[PDB]
């Protein structure tokens, strides 16, 4: 129930969403890669369908992650003159106030989150290029002439 609540917006939910999501990311590339090579010399079609569903699902997680990291929701517009807040970072040794920025959270999860996002999109690009390259290599082999 949390009578007080050590968090406000992001603290455990954002840290938990990355944990489960991340685990899914790896298991995805693992199953895809293993299925790509095997299906590659099989029917060179199983990898195509897998990529489509893998690209759509991953995009969904990439969208929710990037959105959660980049605030874009407010109550009312034209409402910003004086900064009000009970306590942003008073319990800690470093008294952090508020103003001149939204500030998602302490410098730890922000970097980590953006770290997986970039590392994820990077892995997808390399995998996509490999699939497109392999397909073209096999597609331009049957004809030859």
């Amino acid at each position: 129930g949390s009578e007080f609540g050590p968090w406000k917006e992001d603290s455990h939910i954002v840290s938990a969403e990355v944990g489960e999501k991340c685990e899914a990311i790896g298991v995805k590339l693992l199953h895809l890669e293993d299925q790509l090579l095997g299906a590659m010399y099989s029917h060179d079609e199983a990898l195509f369908q897998s990529l489509q569903g893998e690209l759509q699902t991953v995009k969904e997680t990439l969208q929710a992650m990037i959105l959660q990291l980049q605030p874009t929701k407010e109550a009312g517009e034209a409402s910003a003159s004086y900064p009000t807040a009970g306590a942003q970072e008073t319990e800690a040794l470093v008294p952090r106030g508020s103003g001149f920025g939204t500030s998602p959270l302490t410098p730890s999860a922000r970097i980590s989150a953006l770290n997986i996002v970039g590392d994820l999109l990077r892995k997808v690009g390399a995998l996509e290029s490999k699939l497109a390259a392999c397909r073209n290599f096999a597609k331009d082999q049957a004809s030859r002439k």
